[PDB]
């Protein structure tokens, strides 16, 4: 039950640094309205860490089609969040999802979400 931690005081931040730590890093992909992957950020290719320029290319395949997709273009049009899907392989979630970048107004381009474990 209880036998004794003193470091659980003064390690205070010690629980938060894990949590902190933890984020989603999900890659960070940028796509032009559509799912144009032609930049990718200097922190998403040192998750591959491979080319500099198929990691460019070669993305954007899990977006699954439907018959109203015009709702789901809503989420981008306007600077609303989105909701991850289970989309998993092996006990692994796999979240394709395209988001806006917060503003005060209009905006433009979308984030490509995709989580692939390498």
């Amino acid at each position: 039950g209880h036998m004794g931690l003193e470091p659980y005081e003064i390690s205070t931040l010690f629980e938060q640094r894990q949590a902190m730590l933890q984020s989603i890093k999900e890659g960070v992909v940028a796509v032009d309205d559509r799912g144009e992957v032609t930049l990718i950020n200097d922190a998403a290719q040192e998750l591959l860490n491979y080319r500099k320029s198929q990691d460019d290319e070669k993305l954007s395949t899990l977006s699954h089609s439907w018959s109203q997709v015009v709702d789901v273009s809503e989420v981008l049009r306007d600077g609303t969040p989105r909701r991850d899907e289970e989309i998993t392989i092996k006990d692994r979630l796999l979240l394709i999802n395209t988001v806006p970048v917060r503003s005060n107004g209009v905006i433009i381009g979308a984030i490509s979400t995709f989580r692939d474990k390498t």
